[PDB]
């Protein structure tokens, strides 16, 4: 006989667990009714604007207390090594700053994704990507973000938008009469640790699963600044649905499902293999980004029906700037999921490098030290990412010299957020700095980049090309763009292709900018033996 | 205010779809009644029409194809730079198509995952249960005719069951304005689905060079394991590897055909028609051809743009394979429309090999075989073991404890494949091939128990496997992958179940054949007829 079961059957669809605030006065724009006997909800589409414009400006400041508890435990483990803590704490001191509501608690203030259930019976007059976008293009322009969005003009030709639009909006056909829905201001780098794996039967036993789990977490390295929610999805019934549901998992979404599986295929969270996760997580000695056993906050496993043939897996994370936020509407106005305004209740040698010297002497002086050395700059860097290195590769092919600006400094891979009116610099950490491997020896043999400064690990012509040249790169902690421009960015200047927004190359000065040697001049790598 | 400018990402110039020929469904304007409430206009539907909607959609798209689909069949027939083993195949999916068409057997054995594409207009009134209504139509579907139940649930996370009807589906409804219910149905089979991949790349990939090697790598790891000619699908960048992916699945379903075919400062999607070129250029001169070498690795591509942030660079490739099913369909105040696809596919066909006893002992099969080149096309007659994924767990499982590999798994060449429900008065249901590679960790083990010497299945296969066959004295045979109808048909004559009943489809058969074509894809030699294309 017909038996309907749904797939997702949390316990919780309502996200009960979660706090809200209602926006005050915001019943003004709702007004329940009536309607050939059913209850229904009239919804001013400007609420809409409204709650999208203070979703994404809340979560640029504040963070949830599962993501403020984990930093917390890495600075209070025994167990946790001094890197551990010294990542975790700086992390902390980041969110104090962005709770001041000025500076953003990352420079990547993200891809918008909107996550939208509107019941059949929530009648908003249907503009409902309009009047969305317009909220977002609202939070990104009169606040002190970033426009991170890229436009092809043609398959290779592309331009800023200018404004962080477009946004995803996934906006579904649910039940009921309500609005509900989760936002999420997600970094490009985490976005880019997301991963999806076509398996086999092969792979669903223990011995296999265990090893294929060790194997995929390494390969997340440090490039989206750990520690991470790791989520894993065993099944799924696409790629796409596979990849839609880890994304959900590591937003911690899914946290209500069942623990049990059934013969309908009903997905299901599974706290054994969270627990495995956890373990092959805290045992693979990457920790917070620069070795120790905090490579993860929380994993979340789900699992879920797959065909015969098929076998779907994604693999995914949620990085320091974890930014979601929940939110609903009803017939009592607009509620947006409360956020920890005071992170401070969590909270409980180097070698000084002058960079205003000849790149060879500093060159000479990182010379002296191994990989793992803790080091504080202070001088000039030249700022550069993708597209600006993407032009100068090109300019060097067309047999244009490599640009003076390339060789005179260290290069800081980075894009800088807006800058707040009587600020020095709006958050400025570091850019991923595997983006860039393709162009270190390239630059090199034309003699610049010889020292680069970003976060993440690299990939090993980075090391062999450092070995040959006397190079060096030095990793920034990953995450704290606000406590960096409020503390150690004095003096920001546009020094080429101004059209790329936050994608051009910069000259700023720097004090007291942390960062740890990790490639050396020697063929020594600081994640060679984690990430092996 | 002033400077804010709204852009869909998607701007198709026909989104309703009246490029597409639609049918009604007789009487069906009795479940719908157009109403006014608070000054605009609504549709109230009997839920009941989306049951018999799905119903009718996964029932009708089992049996007939589309006209492009059609089309590049007889391209690919009555091309002159088509090689002789492309025509070979292609006239062999265009005769199961006119199997299929009698509406008993379906295209394929695997006949999928239920996937519905859902667009239901803010004033579209279902009653709200819509995936319930939906499941029903597609439970029966499944049930009430010869088709598949593929589905395997999770009871933990290592013990699985077949759910017995093919649910659950996928159920993809969005929120969209007006007072209509649009719709996309797919019947996406496992093989073609598990050749969806998603690539994590840079800014350094967006240049001509960079990109047509990229395409040139990619292609090949698609392999023949999904049945090819393809409708190959590339998405360029993406706000999501899932959104990547969405829009690689509907662009493989040619849903996305009516897009722009330029971008703008905005950052809206585009079809490249001038990369679409470039991929069919690629999958042409690859010489991978349509499952046996040639010219039609791919009926035709699609080249999405989308945009990026900066940091990011998803790209996702996925294919629609030889059982292209996909329908749309509509339901507004006139009632309930669907797709009309081609119910002649006969107009399309236009106006040698060794045959193999296997109903001798198998090391005189064996002995047959090695005195042929890979390539060679071979006739097969005889019993055939049949097992697939689940049945080589259990087995491997058995004999990790201790257990001798079967004697079932060594007296008969072992066929991977999965057959469909078997119509009344029927020999057989639809029963092509599974996909080879899925089981290649199983055959130097089995082999060296001194079974499964001889497999037969469809798709590439990995190096242990060409290292085992050369080790053990063994082969590997390819069946064409697609004709699932035509092979019940005309070549298997007599199913029975020999073990693992409980596992469904996934049981073990004993089947006797007749005129089963195959080739010779690996020998005892340490040769492969894919080495030179898929290197
Ligand atoms: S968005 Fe996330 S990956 Fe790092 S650069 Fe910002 S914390
Ligand atoms: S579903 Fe497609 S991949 Fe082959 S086995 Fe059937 S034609
Ligand atoms: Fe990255
Ligand atoms: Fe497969």
């Amino acid at each position: 006989d017909f038996h309907f079961s749904a797939i997702f059957q949390p316990t919780d669809p309502h996200h009960h667990q979660t706090e809200f605030a209602k926006v005050e006065g915001s019943e003004k724009y709702v007004e329940e009714v009536e309607v050939f006997g059913r209850q229904a909800l009239k919804v001013n589409p400007e609420a809409l604007t409204i709650l999208a414009h203070r979703a994404f400006s809340d979560v640029h400041h504040f963070f949830r207390k599962d993501h403020l508890e984990g930093w917390r435990r890495a600075i209070e483990d025994p167990e946790a090594s001094d890197n551990d803590r010294y990542v975790a704490t700086t992390l902390l001191k980041n969110a104090c700053i962005a709770a001041g509501r000025v500076l953003p608690s990352c420079q990547d203030t993200g891809t918008a994704i909107v996550l939208g259930k509107r019941g059949e019976l929530c009648w908003t007059g249907g503009e409902d990507e309009k009047y969305l976008s317009k909220g977002i293009w609202n939070a990104y322009r009169y606040h002190n973000l970033r426009y991170s969005q890229t436009a092809a003009l043609d398959m290779f030709k592309e331009c800023n938008t200018g404004d962080n639009l477009p946004a995803q909006l996934d906006l579904l056909a649910v039940p009921g009469s309500d609005y509900e829905f989760l936002f999420i201001a997600k970094g490009g780098g985490s976005a880019n640790k997301a991963y999806l794996y076509q398996e086999t039967k092969a792979l669903l036993n223990p011995k296999s699963l265990r090893a294929f789990i060790e194997e995929k977490l390494k390969t997340l390295g440090t490039a989206a600044c750990p520690p991470y929610h790791i989520a894993l999805v065993i099944g799924g019934t696409s790629a796409e649905m596979t990849m839609k549901t880890v994304k959900l998992a590591s937003c911690r979404y899914y946290d209500s499902l069942p623990t049990t599986g059934d013969k309908y295929g009903r997905a299901f969270r599974d706290p054994e293999w969270e627990k495995i996760v956890m373990e092959v997580a805290q045992k693979s000695g990457i920790g917070a980004q620069f070795g120790g056993k905090y490579f993860a906050h929380q994993a979340r496993v789900i699992r879920l029906p797959r065909h015969g043939a098929s076998c779907p897996v994604g693999l995914a994370v949620s990085c320091s700037a974890d930014r979601q936020i929940l939110a609903h509407i009803n017939k009592s106005g607009i509620y947006i999921e409360q956020l920890e305004q005071n992170p401070a209740q969590y909270l409980p040698t180097s070698v000084k490098v002058d960079l205003k010297r000849p790149i060879d002497k500093v060159r000479q002086q990182l010379s002296q030290y191994p990989v793992g050395t803790r080091v504080m700059l202070n001088g000039t860097l030249i700022v550069a990412r993708d597209i600006a290195h993407a032009k100068i590769k090109e300019m060097m092919d067309n047999g244009e010299p490599l640009p003076e600006y390339m060789k005179t400094s260290p290069i800081y891979y980075a894009g800088p957020a807006k800058t707040p009116e009587g600020y020095a610099s709006g958050s400025f950490g570091p850019t991923t700095a595997g983006r860039m491997d393709s162009y270190v020896d390239l630059f090199q043999s034309h003699g610049g980049s010889y020292i680069t400064l970003a976060k993440g690990n690299r990939s090993k012509q980075v090391t062999d090309a450092c070995k040959k040249h006397g190079g060096f790169y030095l990793g920034s902690i990953g995450g704290p763009a606000a406590i960096l421009a409020k503390d150690s960015i004095k003096q920001v200047t546009c020094l080429a292709f101004p059209e790329l927004g936050m994608e051009a190359v910069w000259k700023i000065e720097v004090e007291d900018f942390p960062a740890f040697i990790v490639v050396d001049d020697k063929g020594n790598d600081m994640y060679s033996k984690t990430l092996a």
